[PDB]
RNA sequence: GUUUAGAACGUCGUGAGACAGUUCGGUCCCUAUCUGCCGUGGGCGCUGGAGAACUGAGGGGGGCUGCUCCUAGUACGAGA
């Protein structure tokens, strides 16, 4: 019953932007790179796995905050695999609650911005949720 | 169906009968002369006769559209 991670390379970062700014995409290729996925499923096809519940496959968007983790060593594995335990949190403004809850816990954030609109309604709603809990964030265009 | 002759009901009439009342049953002919049209030939013409290949003045035919996929979850839209 040993430490299998050590306590210096865990991550719990996690996903938060305006609506389609590409959480659940950024997410789903994570997992596919690091290994835990096989094949890659795209949102609008339904077949991202973020989007586990019904009405998240046939609407197209994300509505709960589901939790997931991965080891990710680098690119040339320049440090030992680390472990992120990455959260898919919904951006849409009826479900603020969700990303309350979700940046209650987190030690670190990213704000994933869409790249032809940078800074939406939304944006900034996700952003004064993180700086209210002091939430260290990283951005992806 | 309605629009003959048979019969019956309801109704009307003393009655024969009658009802845009309703019921059952009840003969639909024509070998195309002309025009028209669809085809298919004969004659003559086109200026010596003939065999072929053509040009195109003109005429006819044809012209319908669904559903998916990509563009693209792009434009728009706080979102949907
Ligand atoms: N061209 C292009 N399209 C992307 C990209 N990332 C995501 N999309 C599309 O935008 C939609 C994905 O947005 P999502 O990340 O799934 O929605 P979300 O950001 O996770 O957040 P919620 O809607 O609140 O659940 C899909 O249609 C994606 O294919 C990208 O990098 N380039
Ligand atoms: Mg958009
Ligand atoms: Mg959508
Ligand atoms: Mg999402
Ligand atoms: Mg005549
Ligand atoms: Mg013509
Ligand atoms: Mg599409």
């Amino acid at each position: 019953s040993a430490r299998t991670t050590p306590i210096a390379r865990y991550r719990n970062i996690g996903i938060s932007a305006h609506i389609d700014a590409g959480k659940t995409t950024t997410t789903e290729r994570i997992l596919f790179y690091t290994g835990v996925n096989h094949k890659i499923g795209e949102v609008h096809d339904g077949a991202a796995t973020m989007d586990w519940m019904e009405q998240e496959q046939e609407r197209g968007i994300t509505i709960t905050s589901a939790a997931t983790t991965a080891f990710w060593s680098g690119m040339a594995k320049q440090y030992e695999p680390h472990r992120i335990n990455i959260i898919d949190t919904p951006g849409h403004v009826d479900f603020t609650i969700e990303v309350e809850r979700s940046m209650r816990v987190l030690d670190g954030a990213v704000m994933v911005y869409c790249a032809v609109g940078g800074v939406q309604p939304q944006s900034e709603t996700v952003w004064r949720q993180a700086n209210k809990y002091k939430v260290p964030r990283i951005a992806f265009v």
